[PDB]
């Protein structure tokens, strides 16, 4: 039961060049066979590649499944680039007995200009903290690619429980916003010295961080 | 070269058992292994059924994987349904010369019952004014249908620029969740007595207030 680590997030211009990596964890990559999936948004899955680098009838020559022993990491590289490329792809492979998937590369073909976003990160309000409710929020907003990922942090220690994040959303604007809030009790809240919100957008990680005293 | 066809849809009530068919077009069902995945939009999937009736762990036991070589097809059973079953499921099964997906069955759970929304409304951090920003977010969460209507008050009067909602999206409870923020400048926000977030679910009306704060 090991791993396979994608980049969440990957973009360039329409008739461009992009790689998604895909790298085993404890393992050896040319040791068992890798296949790639592409999902168009709403679609069903698709292979276009199988066996490391076997393209299925109708899959164009523009795309090319790879494996690099040294880096242990198998690559699904994209030529020629068409809106129609823009979807999830999914790296999967094998063990002994365990199929193990890769979490999901997110492909935008730019159809605007790259936008960082802006975030916000808030304490908890006096009028939720007297309905035992320390719930934070941290707003994201006028990005472009669509695609973030968001981790909390309890001190420095990764927060698993408690986390939800919305599905960025189109605005007036033509960017996305989204927000990630972590359902805290009071007691949870109190007893740490400050609890952080990391956002990462096109491989870019920002970071804020809120604590009980900060006045 | 074969096909697998699902259905593109099935509708259920709670408690009930629900059938998706999944008919391989040429070569016999059972000449490979059928496996089941299960997606809940905005999330990577998850396999239900692999080697055609065999549930990974986690995996509910009111999921069922089946063969039936004479109508060519396999299925997937699910009994006692229940709310959280609502997702896209697709069958999966191998040519030699590829991966083949069925077509994908969205499968919708009826009845779910009305839930109002919790909201909170936060006032701007310390962190966003000491960087000239004034900006509210109110949290809306754990509504069920999955639309609301949101109006702000800038104390008694209505707010007519600088609000923005995000499209509701479905978090882990299978209930929607989506935040309203208002862009306010340091100015706006201190000029006022305070600021309300009204929102409308279903005919109910919820309204939540803050105000500056002396630190
Ligand atoms: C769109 C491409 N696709 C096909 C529907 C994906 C894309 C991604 C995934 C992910 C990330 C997981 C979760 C992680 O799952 C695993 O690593 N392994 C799944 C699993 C578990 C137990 C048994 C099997 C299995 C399947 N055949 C034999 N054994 C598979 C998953 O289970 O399924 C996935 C399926």
């Amino acid at each position: 039961n090991f791993m396979l680590n994608q980049p969440h997030s990957v973009s360039e211009s329409p008739g461009k060049t992009v790689t998604i990596s895909c790298t085993r964890s404890s393992g050896n990559i040319d040791s068992n066979y890798v296949q790639w999936y592409q999902q168009r948004p709403g679609s069903a899955p698709i292979t276009v590649i199988y066996e490391d680098n076997q393209r299925p009838s109708g899959v164009p020559d523009r795309f090319a499944g790879s494996i690099d022993r040294s880096s242990n990491s198998a690559s699904l590289t994209i030529s020629g680039l068409k809106t129609e490329d823009e979807a999830d792809y999914y790296c999967q492979s094998y063990d002994a007995r365990n199929v193990v998937f890769g979490g999901g590369t997110r492909l935008t073909v730019l159809g605007q200009p790259k936008a960082a976003p802006s975030v916000t990160l808030f304490p908890p309000s006096s009028e939720e903290l007297q309905a035992n409710k320390a719930t934070l929020v941290c707003l994201i907003s006028d990005f472009y690619p669509g695609a973030v990922t968001v981790a909390w942090k309890a001190d420095s220690s990764p927060v698993k429980a408690g986390v939800e994040t919305t599905t960025p959303s189109k605005q007036s604007n033509n960017k996305y916003a989204a927000s990630s809030y972590l359902s805290l009790t009071p007691e949870q809240w109190k007893s740490h010295k400050s609890y952080s919100c990391q956002v990462t957008h096109e491989g870019s990680t920002v970071e804020k961080t809120v604590a009980p005293t900060e006045c």
